[PDB]
């Protein structure tokens, strides 16, 4: 009678149980050929405590439901996210999608785009990695390369994955080439409702005129990395946040950290001496009680928190 | 006393026991991401029995082994091989390198050549995938899109492994842009002794000239792809191998046919449909016979299949 989504163990929620809702997180973002190859430069046991740590932070703030960004590309396994599952009783929901900047695989390639659909309907309809846990969402991904050859085929694919399931596409997009405006047009392309849509990585600007635009086309926005001072500092994300609301947006906009637990793209003591600020609870600690003291009311961030999520879920 | 070669399985064997030797084979070809997410692709099963097959089919003819040609990149599997290796009692040498034409992870790149490096040292010293099964040798790999920045980094990852080391380079280039040359530059830079490397689809050309110049500068050459049509049609393949004997090549010739018993990158309907001709026994059962009865000898043979592939490994 409702959309059922899988969730990390097992079992199967309806999107009215999401409750408080972290929609872009990661429990371990690694890169396949490196740990198939090297096993030695990885430990499981450090891994699974780091991920373990982070999600039970969140949950000492009400979280409960993480959706893990984590995809094809990026180290996606079910196995180590329904060890998490267990320790935490947090719902993790998953999904499906291929993550790159630049090429896919030959495999694919040689195949044509319908290859790709179809393995990403089997993760939706029939359930990731052999388990019975299905992806509940798809994946597409752009960034400072542009919309290459291999990546327009790969942001098609989801579109029309989406199309036969009609589970809701969460993207990742780079702001500095005006990338998200390129899954925007190939997202109307292939007939896709932009309201069952997140631009990723919207949150990295402040420029309002271009989150603007995004947002006039129905999509929602997600105000995702904060905590990656890197990408944009704290105060000015936290003050588009705020604009945002003020300016009628809040039915659109999604919140979370983007954070990695582990990530194998960069050594753990320079992620440290970086963005020492990135965690999974940067939102509750620093963030909401900004926006509270700015005027932004209690329940416009239930609303944000856990209306919003959910209704990515759900449609009107 | 002497060098020391791991082979699938636990084992040491010497480059004298290499005996009649495929330089560059696969057992299986398969892409990491693809398997990893997405195991309803794959059917371990058959990817097992296919390479059993084809290895027990080249078995018949003498082979007493075969290297493996399969790096990160390709899907190398030493549990994998093991199996291979138990069920055939063929000897099967593996290696270390990444293979890429274009990209390599932002794992290594964020970390600077020397991550790189190391990872191959510790399978040549230490083992391959939590194994005490070392790399024997190391692979750089160029191809049509060229020199990128991170394709040199890798090469010269290769090189400086091999430095560190000693074990052989065996390369794949593409001969359509002399991409050949710029591994032989890179190693020259890099102080690689050229004689401990291969460079690997030099066959997929006959053109001699070109070939002689790679020739002359001292290393091996791999004529490594009979019955892969699609990259040079096997009459032109073994009219060249047979032409470089007679000019007196010999000592710098390998033959192989690049098989690959499974191969994720292409359906295998379409690869019957394109190379049916493509297996791990052609060498045995069409280039032999025309080199001999164009007059190349018996001892040339066993020259090129057993000398060449044991002193790439001992110099
Ligand atoms: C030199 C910069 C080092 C620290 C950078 C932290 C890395 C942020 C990674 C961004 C999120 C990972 C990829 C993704 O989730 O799309
Ligand atoms: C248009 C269809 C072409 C199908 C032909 C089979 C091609 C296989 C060649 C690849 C060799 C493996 C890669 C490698 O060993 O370097
Ligand atoms: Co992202
Ligand atoms: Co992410
Ligand atoms: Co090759
Ligand atoms: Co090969």
């Amino acid at each position: 009678g409702m959309v059922r989504i899988s969730i990390a163990g097992g079992n199967e929620i309806d999107p009215g149980s999401m409750g408080l809702t972290l929609f872009h997180e990661h429990l371990r973002l690694i890169t396949e050929v490196v740990r198939w190859n090297w096993p030695h430069l990885y430990n499981e046991d450090e891994e699974l405590k780091r991920a373990i740590d982070a999600v039970n932070a969140a949950k000492k703030y009400g979280v409960k439901t993480i959706i893990d960004l984590t995809v094809a590309g990026i180290g996606c396994d079910v196995r180590f996210n329904e060890k998490v599952a267990k320790a935490t009783g947090v719902n993790i929901i998953m999904g499906t999608g291929f993550y790159t900047y630049t090429e896919i695989p030959f495999y694919f390639k040689n195949r044509g785009i319908d290859s790709l659909v179809d393995a990403f309907v089997h993760d939706i309809t029939i359930g990731i990695q052999g388990t019975n846990t299905r992806a509940a969402f798809v994946k597409a991904v752009i960034d400072s390369s542009g919309l290459t050859k291999d990546v327009e085929m790969a942001i098609r694919a989801a579109a029309k994955a989406h199309i036969k399931t009609d589970v809701p596409i969460i993207t990742h997009s780079f702001v500095g080439n005006k990338s998200s405006l390129d899954l925007i047009r190939i997202f109307k392309e292939e007939g896709v409702d932009l309201a069952r849509t997140v631009i990723g990585h919207v949150g990295d600007t402040d420029d309002i005129s271009f989150i603007e635009q995004i947002l006039r086309e129905g999509a929602f926005i997600g105000l995702d990395r904060f905590g990656l001072d890197i990408y944009l500092p704290l105060d000015k994300r936290v003050k588009t946040a705020i604009e945002l609301i003020k300016r009628g947006w809040i039915d659109q906009l999604l919140l979370s950290h983007d954070y990695c637990p582990t990530i194998d793209w960069y050594p753990p003591e320079v992620v440290r001496s970086t963005v020492p600020d990135w965690t999974m609870t940067l939102i509750f600690e620093k963030v909401i009680p900004r926006m509270r003291s700015e005027g932004i009311t209690e329940e416009q961030i239930n609303r944000v928190l856990i209306d919003n999520p959910r209704r990515l879920f759900t449609g009107r």
